[PDB]
């Protein structure tokens, strides 16, 4: 992902926010 603009949490939370539980 990037992450530009931004920190690590946040980012994760639009880029690594594929949950499917």
């Amino acid at each position: 992902c990037s992450c530009k603009d931004m920190t690590d949490k946040e980012c994760l939370y639009f880029c690594h926010q594929d949950v499917i539980w």
